């Protein structure tokens, strides 16, 4: 098989480096973008990942719907430059989204729906739950339940302690990522890894995830309750979540959100089967009237 490197420009029309002048100082963050028409699905991926996460997902979702693509690096992530990279808190990385669709739009917006993978949906919630971005029309979270959340993480740490250290290519990081049985999709690991790993000073992890735990209270602490309030339409996909928890069983009783089940996942289901989440992202985006099919 070919493990070789494939660029964000195969599936992204185009990047940019968001520039952000916060408390801190001034910051820089990263975003692939894609489309020119309809909603705008703002793209947050889950821990040690990054927005070349959502490559392949991108290109099923935009045959299935007219609509804009925004993925973007969350702080710490991808080639994204922050003056203070240790602060991971739930209320910095909402900030730096609100702040980062300020500066690409300024007072005008598109229609926006945000989209998060594990970390990246607790942060979209708080992020919604904060009202810091005005144009937002729906909320959509993968794989993310508040009373397993912590578990989740915790399982992950074992693998995460055992991986290479380095990788004496990027070709080798992406073949090592396959056959370890962490992305499981050839296409989305040859254009994923590339994210999840920097140039040493060979390659290395661009993020040592157990220096964040610090930061998981805050990420999901009354995450689900936060979820349900926010006063949007509402979409839960879980692939390797197998059961909500009491209180989106509740909510879910209520009729607060809507809910998919899509195939067993251990990591990323939108790296693993991009096209089913498409496919559940489209569906939802038609139900709500959000956007029109291709």
């Amino acid at each position: 098989r070919d493990f070789s490197p494939v660029p964000w420009s195969q599936y992204f029309e185009s990047m940019e480096d968001v520039e952000v002048e916060n408390e801190t100082g001034k910051d820089t963050f990263r975003v692939y973008k894609s489309g020119s028409e309809g909603p705008v699905l703002l793209l947050l991926h889950g821990g040690g990942h990054s927005a070349l996460s959502w490559a392949v997902f991108t290109a099923a979702i935009i045959s299935r719907v007219q609509c804009r693509i925004v993925a973007l690096d969350l702080r710490s992530h991808g080639e994204t430059k922050v003056k203070n990279p240790e602060d991971l808190s739930a209320e910095t990385m909402a900030k730096d989204v609100g702040n980062v669709v300020e500066a690409m739009y300024g007072d005008l917006p598109p229609p926006i729906m945000l989209i998060g993978h594990s970390m990246g949906g607790a942060i979209a919630v708080h992020t919604a739950s904060s009202n810091l971005v005005p144009s937002l029309l729906g909320l959509c979270m993968i794989d993310v339940v508040e009373g397993t959340a912590m578990d989740a993480l915790n399982s992950m740490q074992n693998f995460l302690r055992g991986r290479p250290k380095t990788f004496k290519s990027l070709e080798n990081a992406i073949e090592w990522s396959v056959k370890s049985g962490q992305i499981r999709n050839l296409e989305s690991a040859r254009v994923s890894m590339v994210g999840q790993v920097k140039q040493c000073e060979p390659y290395t992890w661009r993020i040592e995830l157990a220096k964040t735990e610090k930061y998981w209270d805050g990420w999901f602490r009354g995450l689900s309750n936060l979820f349900l309030s926010c006063p949007i339409p509402k979409l839960l996909l879980l692939a390797g979540v197998d059961r909500l928890d009491k209180d989106l069983t509740i909510g879910q009783m209520q009729g607060k959100f809507q809910m998919q089940v899509l195939p067993q996942c251990g990591h990323a289901v939108h790296e693993d089967a991009p096209d089913k989440v498409a496919e559940a992202v489209a569906t939802f985006l038609i139900r709500h009237r959000f956007a029109e099919p291709i």
